[PDB]
């Protein structure tokens, strides 16, 4: 579905945001 | 349904955001 | 409902995020 | 309705996010 | 509307989050 | 419509979140 | 569309939030 | 569709949020 | 709700259609 | 919910349409 | 809203269907 | 689901309408 | 709106159906 | 999904309406 | 969009219903 | 899409109904 695929793109973008926060955790620990 | 499955994918991505913030908290605590 | 339950899963994930921010508040105070 | 009730649950979860950020602000102020 | 009012509750919660970030700005400046 | 008006209210609230983050950036710069 | 335009306003607000985070990155580097 | 296109715009904006957080992580690492 | 009231207007119109069919039943019997 | 209640009102109106058609069938049979 | 206005247009069209069926009933009665 | 069950009630009402048309077919044949 | 315009097309088609029933009323009277 | 399954149930009911009208046509032809 | 395109398909089908009723009116007139 | 395909199934069923009305026009003319 068109709308379902677009909603899945938001989840993929939020996963990108979660990965960036893991880098900040690596930055604080470093 | 694909719509509810896509909405569930956003919730799973937000959970990964919560996991990365817990890694940040441990990085500040250490 | 299928869609309603999926939306509730997002709220549960946001609650997880709020709990992680409370750990960061505990980390800054510590 | 279950849909509007589920949407209300997201708003309640975001309010808890605002509460945790106020705890962070007090942690920086102290 | 039921759904419209629930969506407005999310906006009110996000406004609460924005106010909490203003406290963090006051905390960093202090 | 009330639905689109409610969605517009979320966008206005997110804009206030962006404003508070700009206040944080100025607090770090000062 | 009325609803589509309101959803686009949320994306524009999130882009504003992303720009504010870039200022915080400039603040930390400075 | 304009609705799915608008939802895609939110995902693109969240991706820019992830990019700005990666810039923050590099600012802490440097 | 705006949308709910408009949907109720369709049901009222269908009830008008059902009443017209009752007149046709009266016309055939007469 | 008001939306599902409004959709239920359409189903009730269509049932009245079925009742009027049964009155027509009895008018032809008599 | 344009959506509720469009739904209202369907109800108005169904009302015209009820009007034409009342004209049929008068045609059988005469 | 609340909305899904209400939509199923419309299908059940349309099935009632189809059964009434079968009576009219029995009335014409009789 | 794309969806609103498509819904309006259904109302226009129902108006066409109502006009055809007026011809049947003219046919029975003739 | 339950929503699409419910919409499919309406289409199945409308098909039964078409079947009953074909029985009417055979009743007029005989 | 596929949703609005599907809604347009219903309007096209209802137009064919209006065409068949005009054929009925000509069958009664002849 | 799941929902779009289900909506298209309704249009196909309405086309079946329009074809049945053409048989009734053939029945009246015959």
């Amino acid at each position: 579905g068109e709308i379902a695929q677009a909603i899945k793109e938001i989840a993929k973008a939020i996963k990108e945001v979660a990965w960036a926060f893991k880098e900040i955790a690596q930055a604080i620990k470093g």
